[PDB]
């Protein structure tokens, strides 16, 4: 879980980690609640981490990952939100698998 700290810092401090940081409002995102079922962002998992919510790394990375297909889900890959998810996405496949 330490790990888990350590990327999640590393991705809350990323560049491309803005549409990520604050969960999705959808009065302000037409269309959102309707097609994700389940809303996932980094704060969300923030409060989670320091709750201790995360029973393991495993638990962790499944919210992560969330983030990402969510985004692709609701976003086109070629939209401002879509390029940033795939940045962040890449950015979290890579770093979680030279420790794991
Ligand atoms: C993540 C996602 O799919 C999305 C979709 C539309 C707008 C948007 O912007 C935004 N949300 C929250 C915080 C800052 N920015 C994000």
């Amino acid at each position: 879980l330490t790990f888990c700290e350590i990327i999640l810092m590393e991705m809350e401090s990323h560049d491309a980690a803005w549409p990520f940081l604050e969960p999705v409002n959808p009065r302000l995102v037409s269309g959102y609640r309707r097609i994700i079922k389940n809303p996932m962002d980094f704060s969300t998992m923030r409060e989670r981490l320091l709750r201790g919510g995360y029973t393991s790394s495993e638990e962790f990375a499944a919210d992560a990952l969330l983030v990402f297909d969510n985004c692709q889900t609701f976003n086109e890959d070629d939209s401002e939100v879509g390029k940033a998810g795939h940045i962040m996405r890449r950015f979290f496949e890579s770093r979680w698998e030279e420790f794991y």
